[PDB]
């Protein structure tokens, strides 16, 4: 079981005897390891003393020891209470002691090259701040390098750093583990696609990956993980009618008992009764679908129990860690196997104890959502692939299965990285350590052989593979390798290209003999799903091999012309905002032998950098629905706000805020009420969307109303009440952007108004409390209708326009423009009205009169029901006038009096614009 | 134009001249009344002088003179600020001064057939109290006898007073004008069936008569208001093809000038434009339908109408009063004449000035919702049915028309008794006020013409016409009379009836000579429309005319036969549980000739009194609906609360209500803060249905959960932590009932708990703010899981009974059960767990353990958001265990980092029990 094939290269450097790695993490709790033996003693840091002196002498004060192999373990980012278990049986048992074995199973640990060296375990959190969890972070890779680890491994534990910004301390201490050849590595991400693993990015939005590591960090290596086509795993005999064994793989949670002869019986997909007709004492064999595991593992073992055998519904699956329901003995099988136990005449198995290296259903395979990434510039993000036993668990969380078992995959790159770059040690003496690592990165690089993807027929997109699968074997035995025009980085990046481009790698052959080659280079594209990336690949074509011979002791260039022209049209119908073509420039010494070298290359046919950065408004979907937000259907413009009751993860699309204030806070602040908070009265203040109304008899919902030409009518009055008087921009961005900013223009054109700028945002990739919301509100952008330093605007109508620009260098500014109508003009409603106590109808004297057209013309009353305040509306008779109740019911029986003092007349504008008059005020005389 | 014929008693009584016809009312300010003349100053009150002597002599200090009618004035009820115009204009224009001329097409108006009569004008109204009101009430008409009415016409303006128990003062005072010989007169009312003119009372439930006046009053007569085949009308006339003129009757808003020819167009519905095309300049013809009124309108002045013409979609409907909109003239005509107008090639239409008698487009008609009661003991509510204008107004409210112009009716009648009682003064010399008036109401009534139903092919039901339509000419000359089997009413009822049964009634012959005539007794019953009652007749059959001869000055009884076990397996299926045997005993001189008298009967063929009181508990409703209330498509189990805010109006059925009560209030409650709405948190305290649930990943709405069995699972904690501590009936009511009460009962079937008495209970006959809501709940109810003597019941399971009794005589107490466990196990869980920093989840050491099922496992944390606290909830995985997030984002894009101390375990059972255990906690080194 050894996928990257380290024999031949631990057999020429050693396993890492006398050597240090450091491991960085947010915790170490899954050791992993047999809480990792010890090894043979016979280098450096011996003991506590070694470990004390040296850390004497590089002026470090918190190290620890925990004894062989981890000779370190100091936890930055410690004051914040911690009680692991029960503290290492209180104070290490009375000093001594510690230890907790077995790895079964698992076929690489925290070194994987590099198993007889010690390990640096500095466990480093978000406490405080990401300032300080950088400056953390820096001190501690600052330390392992001072330690000497040549080798450190990072991760930042649960995510969320999504593009964040921090101090240059990082940075820094970057540079300075690349100024002594020490290599940071890190993993690339198993959700890096924009909306997550339940959702998929939109064909006409190719900007979708999503970086998880900040930029600061600038790792020696981004490495992806991936599922190899056949992996250790456990198993289950079965014989055949052709009378035979069958070995199959297996996952499993709870363990059964090893070595038996269990019956099993079929239960379909354990949805219905008669499902689990017997299972008395067979173990369930079970279909995935419809219903999750926990059920049908629970429903099994109402019956007969015993145990269960799920299989796949899906044929390249991965294998699925099953949940562990009542100690229940769950196994998870492929679809293929499945059907076949389904049919075996014998339903019968047996458990071997011994884990059995056998091929995989899925083959080989990376997450279709993992490691998408893009840099700043233009590269792709990811470095390289590693394996990874890469299972989908189904107990991460209640919200999706998240891929397991790929931590093990960067690791297992840094210690070959570690290993060669000892290699190069003996074998290019001259050669300083960062230039060792450097060149070992490049042929670790140029060597990792570009993984194919059978299900498609194409090879996997470079934007989740980097350069390819790490191949220790070819990278050690490496005399040549291939890298980009200028000769620094192992990957290529074209930006935007038309149907014809070329691509220019150079070849250095350091070997004393000419090297004759034969080479190509594939083109591909995304595989599109309607109006969805499919997030798999889209093979377009390869070219024919052509041979090209490289002098001893020297470099040549190498190009290969490229036209996809004859796919524009077909491509430029699903994915009508351009596309990438990219793909592998590949080395061979025979087009019949195996790849020797390759080099990952990207372009964007289109214009990548000025692709849309905000999603249009939700008033611009003729569906009512958006990216992250479904539509009412029998609702046309339906869009409620914020409500009593506000939901952080609903109505999230791009629009305009703004408040409504009613009648009776109004009031009562004209007035004095210093609580206001137990008025008697029953509406609060809300947040709302611009340009919605509610009814003039209330449905609990809000409206979007249009002007003739289809715009939202976004109306403010800024007068100080609260009601209406501002509008501020709420924003779904697709793409990240920088110098987010409000201004305001009249008429004429001129710019009366101009918000703060928000320097950077951050694209709202998903909708998650734990991540990103899927719109933000930016509050700096808020317009209260006023001019620069200066007062109210006139009333007229004024373009309130945002404007951001994408990070892509060179990328034009966009904006986006709404339409606000400006008026503070009181309305002016009747001073007098007669009251017919024989009709009990209200007639006023006259219609209101208003700038913008009448919102709501109501008379309002409140009444107690059980010291609950509720405020009634009554809207006008067909012809103008008003009935008023005499009384109201209470939900308990009792009738309450209404009087003439109760009611009030209210009429509202659609800018926000209200006056209230006590009716008794309009009876009253005059 | 005297549909009632009065012409014949007039000149045989007068018109009242000399005497005094009262009127108690909650205002005049719409009665028009030609006040002011009289025509013959010698009226019992000559100035007032010889008014303020009157009322010296019967202690009044109160009430005041004005015109040479209306001899006497007062407001019973003024303080509370009541507000008319300006005082008349500063003191009666000058003291002494009035006019308000404005009355057409109406040949009737107060005082009746007596318009040489002086009037009294009581105004009376609730003004705190109901009590307050009845004692102004009685006093009113104590004032009035005094004065010396005679008639007394009585309106209790805005009603809500349906089965009011108002004080036994009321009561003496009319007993008091009945032994004066003094007749009390009121409205039978409009809106009088189960449900509202919005809906229709189901045919299951056959008492669904809903009677306005509070049994405490009891006039002389009720009347019931119809339209006859001809009535007087403004009109316009066309040219037909024939070339002759078509006069039509019109109902008139604004005016169109008269004797001006119009040109008029086609505008369909008016529903969409391009239907008002050729409308300029002439009057709009709209069909009435899918829009309202006001919107038809509207739009036809837009187009440039001068004017509007609606025509009838209802083929025998009331004419409609149009809404004025902007002063549009606009004019309402019947379906046939609209659609002559729509085909008639010379579309020019002229309104004629002077009004005429015109057949009605309705014909003789009774509305549908109008008159429908039965008394407590089993008679029909309404006496006797007089004629009005009978239009519906589409300005009354903004939820359904109203019938309008039915006011004049009553005082009609009034006016007509008036004359009879003092035509009785001279003939029958000997006989006393009270003896007059008796003999009058008994003329009156059996003289009344039976209406008859041409649409129907039937006669309108006794319990809308009472004995028939008021017949001023056949009371006059009657020599005859025809009452109960006694000679107390002229109304029969017959109670619970089987299929055969015979009505008897008894003719009293005045005369000096022998009477033969001719007898026969119609039958009929309900008609039904599917599931509802159609609020029309069913006839069945009529019997053969009979011959009888009654002796001078003597009694005859009469016994009709009556069989419908033919028409019975057809009524029972569409009214399974009974349905009413109803018509009239009619008398003739001749087959042939004229109904000479009729009194109605009544009986019910199955058993009145026992009919169910209560809907059944929408648990029970396989619809998941009722009938006040819709259920969710999609969902028949969804049963929300009052939610965040309560509507009065929404969720009227029969359950039991009880309290959600968050575990963040129960904990600020358990520790002492004071004042609840400050805590940092969202949730609040709801009241919801009993056995209704939330999800356990909520979705805002509560579900209702069942035992296997199919009952509610009702469950309460009695622990005072206010969740779910008790359970309380909310009914709704199909029938009025008495004496309310609750019982607990154990397994045993003993009585453990009793509540207090309710001893009224008012049918929910309607569900609006105004009247009466769809359902009530009823407080005194709430049992709290205490026994008779303060202590809490043991768990277990207990019966919630709710007992009541209809108010019909003999009616066997009803009850309801409701099955309620009882259960105050406080819930048992882990009390140690360990987090994992790597992969975020936290594992508990064991349980839950709760006595009832577990309701909900939850992890909560509450965050701010702007100032908005929000409290979040984490199920657990498949597994058990929870995933904890280290920050949640702002809608502002801002991060808010999360610590253990932040998290709670909260675990709670279906009976309320709970738990809450922070986190930390959990933790704590163990
Ligand atoms: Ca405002
Ligand atoms: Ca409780």
């Amino acid at each position: 079981n050894d996928p990257s094939q380290v024999k031949t290269l631990q057999e020429k450097a050693g396993k890492g005897a006398g050597t240090v790695v450091a491991v960085i993490d947010a915790g170490f709790d899954k050791n992993h390891e047999a809480w990792r033996l010890t090894d043979k003693t016979k280098a450096r840091y011996q003991s506590k003393e070694d470990l004390e002196k040296a850390k004497k002498e590089h002026g470090i004060t918190y190290g620890e020891w925990v004894n062989d192999k981890v000779a370190y373990y100091h936890d930055y980012s410690k004051d914040g209470k911690t009680a692991v278990d029960q503290e290492h049986g209180t104070h290490v048992s009375g000093i001594l002691s510690g230890n907790a074995p077995s790895e079964t199973k698992e076929p690489y640990r925290l070194e994987g090259a590099m198993p007889e060296a010690q390990l640096l375990l500095m466990r480093v959190e978000i406490v405080n701040g990401l300032a300080d969890y950088a400056r953390n972070y820096a001190q501690a890779i600052r330390d392992a390098i001072n330690l000497g680890a040549k080798v450190i491994n990072m991760s930042f534990g649960n995510a969320a750093l999504a593009y964040a910004n921090l101090p240059d301390e990082t940075k820094k201490a970057f540079d300075y583990a690349k100024s002594k050849g020490v290599s940071i590595v890190t993993s690339a991400g198993n959700d890096s696609s924009f909306g997550g693993k339940t959702r998929l990015p939109l064909a006409d939005h190719p900007d979708y990956g999503v970086v998880g590591t900040p930029a600061a960090a600038d790792s020696t290596l981004t490495v992806a993980s991936y599922s190899p086509d056949k992996q250790l795993t456990e198993t289950v005999r079965v014989k055949t009618a052709d009378q035979q064994d069958k070995e199959m793989p297996v996952l499993s949670t709870n363990r059964f008992e090893p070595n038996k002869a269990y019956d099993y019986a079929y239960a379909n997909r354990g949805t219905k009764e008669d499902d689990f007709k017997d299972v008395k004492g067979k173990i369930a064999l079970i279909e995935r679908g419809d219903i999750d595991f926990k059920d049908k593992i629970a429903k099994a073992k109402k019956a007969g129990a015993v145990g269960v055998l799920i299989y796949d519904n899906q044929d390249k699956g991965f294998p699925i860690e099953l949940p562990n329901v009542d100690q229940m003995p769950a196994a998870f099988i492929s679809r293929k196997d499945g059907l076949l136990l389904k049919d075996n005449p014998q339903k019968t198995i047996t458990f071997n104890a011994t884990p059995k290296v056998l091929p995989t259903a899925s083959g080989t395979k990376l997450s279709r959502f993992s490691s998408w990434g893009l840099t700043a510039d233009g590269n792709i993000k990811p470095d390289i692939a590693a394996p990874g036993q890469d299972i989908l668990s189904s107990v991460a969380n209640n919200k999706y299965a998240k891929l397991s078992g790929t931590s093990m995959s960067a690791p297992l790159v840094a210690g070959i990285m570690g290993l060669l770059q000892k290699q190069y040690e003996t074998q290019y003496p001259d050669m300083t350590p960062s230039e060792r690592l450097d060149l070992a990165k490049k042929v670790l690089m140029s060597s990792a052989t570009a993984l194919y993807d059978e299900d498609e027929k194409a090879y996997f997109s470079p934007r989740q593979q980097g350069a390819g699968a790490v191949d220790a074997k070819k990278a050690s035995a490496a005399t040549m390798y291939v890298t980009d025009k200028d000769n620094t980085s192992s990957k290529v990046h074209l930006n935007n290209v038309s149907d014809k481009f070329e691509v220019t790698v150079n070849v250095h052959n350091k070997s004393d003999k000419p090297q004759e080659l034969y080479y190509q280079a594939t083109v591909q594209t995304d595989k599109v799903d309607g109006k969805h990336f499919a997030l798999a690949p889209k093979v377009l074509y390869e070219t024919s091999w052509q041979k090209i011979t490289i002098p001893a002791n020297s470099s040549k260039q190498v190009t290969v012309p490229i036209d996809a022209s004859r796919f524009s049209k077909d491509l430029l119908a699903q994915m009508k905002n351009g596309y990438f073509l990219e793909g592998f420039v590949r080395f061979k010494q025979d087009p019949t032998k195996e790849e020797l070298m390759s080099i990952p290359y990207i372009g964007f046919r289109g214009d990548f950098g000025n692709l849309s950065a905000l999603e249009k408004p939700i008033y611009d979907s003729k569906d009512g629905s958006s990216y992250y937000h479904e539509a009412n259907s029998d609702a046309k413009d339906q869009l409620d706000g914020d409500g009593l009751q506000f939901y952080a993860l609903k109505n999230n699309f791009t629009a305009l805020t703004t408040e409504s204030n009613p009648w009776t806070i109004i009031k009562a602040v004209k007035e004095g009420v210093e609580n206001i908070e137990d008025i008697e009265s029953s509406e609060i203040t809300e947040t709302i969307f611009a340009g919605t109304f509610a009814k003039q008899d209330d449905d609990s919902h809000y409206y979007i109303h249009r002007h003739a030409n289809g715009k939202p009518y976004a109306a403010i009055s800024p007068n100080g009440d609260g009601n209406r008087d501002y509008v501020q921009f709420q924003g779904t961005f697709l793409r990240n952007a920088k110098n987010l900013v409000a201004e305001v223009l009249d008429k004429e054109g001129n710019v009366v108004w101009t918000s703060e700028v928000t320097e950077q945002v951050v694209k709202n990739y998903n909708n998650d409390l734990a991540s990103t919301l899927g719109s933000t509100r930016f509050e700096k952008t808020r317009w209260d209708g006023k001019d620069k330093d200066g007062k109210v605007v006139a009333n007229g109508t004024y373009t309130y326009r945002v404007r951001y620009t994408p990070i892509s260098s060179g990328a034009k500014e966009q904006h986006t423009d709404f339409d606000v109508i400006v008026d503070n003009t009181t309305p002016e409603v009747a001073t007098s009205a007669t009251f017919s106590t024989e009709d009990r109808r209200l007639t006023l004297a006259s219609k209101p009169k208003t700038s913008q057209p009448v919102y709501r013309e109501r008379i309002a009353y409140t009444y107690m029901d059980e010291d609950l305040p509720t405020t009634e509306y009554i809207s006008p008779n067909e012809d103008g006038t008003f009935t008023l109740p005499e009384e109201a019911e209470t939900m308990e029986g009792a009738t309450v009096p209404l009087k003439m003092s109760d009611f009030t007349y209210v009429v509202e504008d659609m800018a926000g614009n209200i006056t209230y008059t006590p009716v008794t005020k309009l009876l009253e005389g005059h």
